[PDB]
C-alpha cells in the first residue's frame, strides 16, 4: 500500500469538507486548546483537522454542536455497550444515589458485583476492582512480578494494555518501565524462540485474545496454545487481557477457546458505562491480596468500590448483558461482519473487515491480517477517507475504522452502515 | 512507645465487643470472602476482626447493616467532601445523564471542567484528566522520564502516590518498577546529600506538601525550598502530589506556600465524588501531549472525559467548593484541630493531632511528628483502641486515626467528636 498524490489530495478535500461542515466544533477546539494540551484529554479522540464536539445523545444516536446527527457505531471503543441512555443503567444509578455516595466503607453491592463477575468468567475464582483497564493490567503485572520474583514481561507488538502499557506502535517512552520484550502477534516460531531465551526470568506473558485497538486481529489457536504451554513450563503467569474480548461470549474468549489464563483483566462495558476495571484469576494467586494474610499484597484505590460502578456493573451483567445476550449479540455481529465482507467481495473491493462477534475493523488489503505488521501495511490513506465518508453519511465509527456494536444498534443502523460502505466503494472506485 | 500486655488485652476486648455488636457485618464478610480476596477490593477498608458493611447514608451520616448510625469523619480519605447525598452533585449527575453516557466523543463539559481547574490552581497552565490519583501520578512520572530522558525518581519514605507508587512502608514489591530513591520527609541535610548523589539522573522529585495517608504531616518550608532549588539546579521536574492538599486553599498548598511545582497531580474530591484524577503544570511541559504536535506523547484512557466526572467536577469547583469555601473550611478545620489539641493539653494526655486545614490524624506521642519514622514510633496500640472507642461513640474515622472534614460536618458532629475524645482520655487513663 503506497501513498499516492491522488489519495493525499482526496484526504485534503475530505478534511476541508469536514471543516466547512463543522465550524462550531472548530470554535470549540480553539477554546479547548487554552486549558488542555491540543484541547484534548484522551489522545484517541483527536483527529485532523479537529475533532467533533457532541452536544447530546440518546440510545444509539448523537448530535454534534453543529446540529448534525449520527448513529454511534464506535460504542466507546467497546465500553458503550448500553448506548447513551439505557433505562436499566439509569435505574441502577438512581439506586446507587439512594444508597449514598462516598460512604468511605464497604457495601453489600461490591460483593454482589464480584459474585456476578466470578459466576460468569470461568477462570476468575476471585476478583478485585480497579478504576480502569490500565490499572487492571498494571495490577496483573504487579501480581506476577511480586509472586514470581521475576522481572521480564512478554507482550506483543500492536498489543494495547492501557495508557502505561501501550505497544500499539512498539515501545513508547511514556510506558511504565517494566522489562517488556515484544514478540510478533500470531508468530509461533518467533515467539517460541523468545520464550526459550527469556522464559527463565519471565514473570508473565500479557496478551489480548484478539488485538483490539491494534486492528481487531483474532489470535490463532496455535499461538495461544504455545503461550499456555510455555507459561506453564517456565513458571510465568499467563495473563489474558480481556478488556475488549470479554463480551464475545458469556465467559469471554476463554469460554470460547476452552483455554484458561492464570489471571484475566477486564474493563470497559462491565461497569455499565461507569469507571471500571478488574483483575482476577486463580484463587491461589488472588488470595495473596487477602489483607488478613501474613505478607499480604496491598491494592489501594479510592474509587475501586464506588457505589455507581458496583450498582451499574451488577445491572450490566445480570439484568442487561446476560450470557445469552452475549451469545445473541456476537451472532448478530458475525452476521453483520459477514454482510460487510460480502459487499466487498460482490464489488471486487480490495478491503476486508476483521474481528469477532460484535467487534470489527476495516483494513484496505485482502492479504491475511494476522499481526500488527499486516495492519500497518494495509492502506492508511483509504482508511482516513473511509472515516470522513461514513461521517458525511451520518455514521460515526473510530477514525481507525473500528466499530463495536452496542445493544442499541438495530436494523436501520446496520442497513445504513452497509449502504454507506457500498456507496464508498462506488464513489471511490478510481482510488481502489 | 512499647507494646504492653495490658494494651493487647484491651485491644482483644475491643475487637470482641465490636464483633458482638456487629454480627450482620460478620455474616457479610464470610460471604464476601468467596468472590474477593479477604472479601476486599480496597486494602485500606479491611481491619480486624472484620470491617463494617454500610447499608446507606445521607449527608454526614451513615448506617451499618446492624442498624448502628455514625457521623462520617473519614469523608472517603478526603474524596467525600460533599457528604453522601449532596443536592448540587445530584443535579450535576442528572444533567450528565441528559447529555448522554458513553458518547465516544468530546463534549464541551470536559473543556469547562479543565478551565475551572486552570482558573484556580496557580501553577496549572494546562491539565489532563485521568481516572484516579494513581493514574495521575503515573502520568506525571511518565511525563518527567520521557521529557528528561532520565530514570531516577526521588520520593520520600511514608509518601503515598497511589496503588503502584506506595511508599507508606518504604519499597513494596508491587510498586511499578520506576527507579525510586527514598529520602526522609522533612530531612534537609539527608535529602541534600541524596540530590548531590542522584541529581544528574533525576527525572523528578515526587512529594506531597503534607504526608496524607502517612499521618497528616506538614512539610516544612526549608524542606520544600530545598526541593524547588535543587530540582531547578539539576533539571529534575518537581512534582507536587496535591491529591489531598489541593483542598487546603483555593489554590491548594502552592497558593499557601508561594512555591510552584513543575507538575501538579490532583484527585479525590475534585471530581465531585466521581472517579477522578488529573495531572497538569507548566504549559511547555504539558504541550508535549498536544496530539497535533510532531512526536506527541500519548495519554489514553477510556473514562478520562466521562460525562459524570466532567459535570460533577465542574459543579464541585464552581458551585460548591469555591475558593472562599476552601478558605472557610480550612479555618473551620484549624479551629477544630486546635480544640482537640486543647482537650489533650487540658487533660495532660500524651497525644496530639497533626495536619492542616480540615485534615487531621491522631498520634499517641507528644514528640514532634515530622517524618514517617515519627509516625511509626508513636503508640500504635492506643491508635487501634481509639478507632474502636470512637465507633462505640457513633463516630467513624479511619482505623489509622485520620479525619477529613466534609462540608456536611456541623456543630453537632464536631461537639460529639470532642466529647468522645475527652471520654477516651478519661476512660483509658490507666493506659495513658
Ligand atoms: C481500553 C483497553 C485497556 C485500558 O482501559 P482504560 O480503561 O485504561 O481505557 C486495556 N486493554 C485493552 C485490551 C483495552 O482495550
Ligand atoms: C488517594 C491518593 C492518591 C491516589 O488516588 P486513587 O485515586 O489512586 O486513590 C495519590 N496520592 C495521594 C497523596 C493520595 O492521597
Amino acid at each position: 500500500a503506497s501513498d499516492t498524490a491522488e489519495k493525499a489530495q482526496a484526504i485534503a478535500a475530505a478534511r476541508n469538507t469536514f471543516a466547512r461542515d463543522n465550524p462550531v466544533s472548530a470554535g470549540h477546539h480553539e477554546r479547548a486548546r487554552r486549558s488542555m494540551p491540543g484541547g484534548n484529554t484522551r489522545s484517541i479522540l483527536f483527529h485532523r483537522p479537529f475533532p467533533l464536539v457532541i452536544a447530546q445523545g440518546t440510545g444509539s444516536r448523537f448530535q454534534d454542536v453543529d446540529g448534525h446527527a449520527y448513529v454511534n457505531f464506535l460504542g466507546e471503543y467497546t465500553a458503550g455497550l448500553f448506548g447513551h441512555s439505557h433505562p436499566v443503567i439509569r435505574a441502577a444509578v438512581e439506586r446507587a444515589l439512594a444508597v449514598g455516595l462516598n460512604l468511605s466503607t464497604q457495601t453489600e453491592n461490591e460483593a454482589l458485583f464480584a459474585e456476578a463477575v466470578c459466576d460468569r468468567f470461568p477462570s476468575i475464582d476471585l476478583v478485585r476492582f480497579t478504576n480502569s483497564g490500565t490499572e487492571a493490567n498494571l495490577m496483573a503485572l504487579a501480581t506476577a512480578t511480586a509472586i514470581t520474583g521475576r522481572k521480564t514481561v512478554l507482550a506483543f507488538d500492536g498489543g494495547y494494555h492501557g495508557g502505561l502499557l501501550n505497544f500499539a506502535s512498539g515501545h513508547a517512552p511514556t510506558n511504565a518501565p517494566y522489562h517488556v520484550v515484544l514478540g510478533v502477534y500470531n508468530d509461533v516460531e518467533g515467539t517460541a524462540d523468545l520464550l526459550k531465551r527469556h522464559g527463565h526470568d519471565c514473570a508473565a506473558i500479557l496478551v489480548e485474545p484478539m488485538l483490539g485497538a491494534g486492528g481487531c486481529v483474532p489470535a490463532e489457536r496455535a499461538f495461544l496454545d504455545l503461550l499456555r504451554a510455555e507459561a506453564s513450563r517456565c513458571g510465568a503467569l499467563l495473563i489474558f487481557d480481556e478488556v475488549m474480548t470479554s463480551r464475545l461470549s458469556g465467559g469471554g474468549a476463554q469460554e470460547m477457546l476452552g483455554i484458561s489464563a492464570d489471571l484475566t483483566t477486564l474493563g470497559k462495558y462491565i461497569g455499565g458505562g461507569m469507571s471500571f476495571g478488574a483483575f482476577g484469576g486463580r484463587r491461589d494467586l488472588m488470595e495473596r491480596f487477602d489483607p488478613a494474610r501474613d505478607g499480604a499484597f496491598a491494592h489501594a484505590g479510592t474509587f475501586n468500590n464506588n457505589i455507581l460502578t458496583m450498582s451499574a456493573g451488577h445491572a450490566a451483567l445480570t439484568q442487561i448483558y446476560t450470557r445469552q445476550a452475549a451469545s445473541d449479540l456476537s451472532a448478530s455481529g458475525d452476521r453483520f461482519r459477514a454482510n460487510l465482507n460480502r459487499i466487498a467481495v460482490e464489488n471486487q473491493a480490495p478491503l476486508q473487515f476483521t474481528g469477532l462477534g460484535s467487534l470489527g475493523t476495516i483494513h484496505f488489503s485482502r492479504a491475511p491480517i494476522r499481526s500488527a505488521g499486516d495492519v500497518r501495511a494495509a492502506d492508511q490513506q483509504l482508511k482516513e477517507l473511509f472515516f470522513f465518508h461514513m461521517l458525511r453519511k451520518g455514521i460515526y465509527l473510530a477514525p481507525r475504522g473500528m466499530y463495536a456494536l452496542s445493544l442499541e444498534i438495530a436494523d436501520a443502523g446496520r442497513d445504513a452502515f452497509a449502504e454507506a460502505l457500498a456507496d464508498f466503494i462506488g464513489e471511490q472506485r478510481a482510488l481502489l
